[PDB]
């Protein structure tokens, strides 16, 4: 598109909109720092020689001006180049109007709200002709496949397919989506943030993906066409989400939008924990302290499980003399020994043949929390006491993994090395998770 760019700003959203077609070329998030130790707002949508990510919309169909068959994309008229949300206003409207040769009027209006990342894109069509106008609305998100772990791609939702992801690589292989459904939405995802189009109509929306060429992937929707009778006026709506993947906020815009967060295959464990963590954060006022409390709470519900294996392993030391006696009695044959030392363990029914059972039970926990930590937008650049400014990121001074390690050594051949191995294993993990484990290992130390 080519014409001129207009600026629309709220407290949470900084947009750059092209009047030709009303596409959104730039989008900044003032509420979120670009990086840590930065004063610069995060940039979701970009239009660069190096990278592109836009939210496009307009009126297609047989008589839609944005339809390439009806000529060039419509150049909307605006009153000014700068729009700013007022102090005594919760809402900002940016109406742009186009009138064709036949005299029909096409009005496009961006209406933004304070503190809201959901931008409504609504249309008004006034038929001045003698024949009915057949118009369908659309909304398309396009983005470069390769950037200048988490999931970066597209996603959608239908009444049948409640949630489904779509990789850019699939789109890149020119194998595209082509489904239809009533309501629903399409979206492009990344860590902590997401764009989405949510149609508001009476029809059967058509969802699709598209290779736009030059390594540019796209996903969008095309609504069922509506008829605007002569002399009459018609209206068409859609909602553009652009910003953070906050679950409570996305639930109000459209159903199942909240699922845009990547909690991995261990999804059913992370979502309650985040609701749990957020529930604590409600009156504690801190994320780090909330994590310490949730640490205790998970330890509190798991006290029967920790005690049971301890009962067992205490018993294991009691049975160590007899096993060496087996070794002496049967000699050096693994079959008889292993089966019957096992048989003893099983017979006395305390030992699960696992001292690493504490490890494999913490397999879901580590992962679930990790995905929560790395996926939750609320924990992004979340503050903790002392020298921790980002809970989602690793400790910059690498102190907390060493902290963890010393607590770990303090729990008194390969096991004579593994407490330090955890220091380097935890150098590559978020401080929040390390914090969790330090506190959790403190619970064992307090147990002592």
């Amino acid at each position: 598109g080519q014409g001129k760019l207009i600026s629309v700003k709220t407290d949470v959203l900084d947009l750059t909109i092209n009047t030709r077609g009303g596409d959104v070329e730039q989008a900044l998030l003032p509420a979120y720092p670009k990086e840590l130790n930065s004063t610069q707002p995060f940039q979701l949508l970009e239009t660069s020689p190096q990278f592109i990510y836009q939210a496009q919309s307009g009126l297609t169909g047989r008589d839609g001006p944005d339809n390439p068959a009806n000529g060039p994309r419509p150049l909307y008229n605006v009153e000014k180049d700068a729009y700013v949300l007022a102090e005594g206003q919760n809402e900002l409207q940016v109406p742009m109007t186009y009138t064709d040769a036949a005299g029909n009027t096409f009005t496009k209006t961006f209406v933004l709200k304070r503190g809201d990342y959901a931008v409504n894109v609504n249309y008004n069509v006034q038929n001045a002709g003698e024949k009915p106008l057949e118009i369908s609305t659309f909304g398309q998100l396009k983005q470069s496949i390769t950037l200048p772990h988490t999931f970066r791609g597209a996603a959608y939702s239908t009444p049948d397919e409640k949630y489904e992801k779509y990789k850019f690589d699939t789109i890149a292989d020119n194998e595209n989506l082509n489904i239809s459904s009533k309501g629903g939405w399409v979206a492009m995802l990344q860590q902590y943030f997401a764009t989405a189009w949510i149609p508001h109509n009476d029809g059967t929306n058509n969802f699709y993906t598209a290779n736009l060429g030059n390594g540019i992937a796209a996903i969008g929707y095309k609504s069922q066409p509506v008829l605007v009778q002569p002399g009459q006026t018609g209206a068409m709506n859609s909602t553009l989400w652009v910003g953070p993947e906050i679950q409570d906020k996305m639930a109000a815009v459209a159903p199942h939008l909240d699922l845009t967060v990547d909690y991995g295959w261990l999804w059913f464990i992370s979502q309650p924990l985040f609701k749990l963590l957020k529930w604590i954060h409600s009156f504690v006022g801190n994320w780090g302290f909330s994590i310490i409390i949730i640490t205790f709470i998970v330890r509190g519900i798991m006290y029967p499980l920790t005690k049971a294996q301890y009962t067992s392993m205490a018993k294991m030391r009691m049975l160590q003399p007899k096993i060496q006696a087996m070794r002496e009695r049967l000699g050096d044959d693994k079959q008889r020994i292993s089966q019957e030392m096992m048989a003893l363990y099983k017979a006395e029914k305390v030992n699960p043949l696992g001292g690493c059972f504490p490890l494999l039970i913490q397999m879901p926990i580590f992962l679930a929390l990790y995905y929560m930590l790395m996926g939750s937008v609320e924990l992004r650049q979340a503050p903790f006491a002392l020298w921790i400014h980002d809970l989602s990121a690793q400790d910059p001074y690498y102190i907390l993994p060493i902290l963890m390690g010393v607590t770990m050594f303090f729990i008194q051949k390969i096991m004579t090395f593994m407490p330090v191995i955890f220091t380097v294993f935890f150098l590559w993990f978020p401080s929040g998770l390390v914090l969790y484990y330090i506190v959790s290992n403190l619970v064992t130390i307090i147990q002592q």
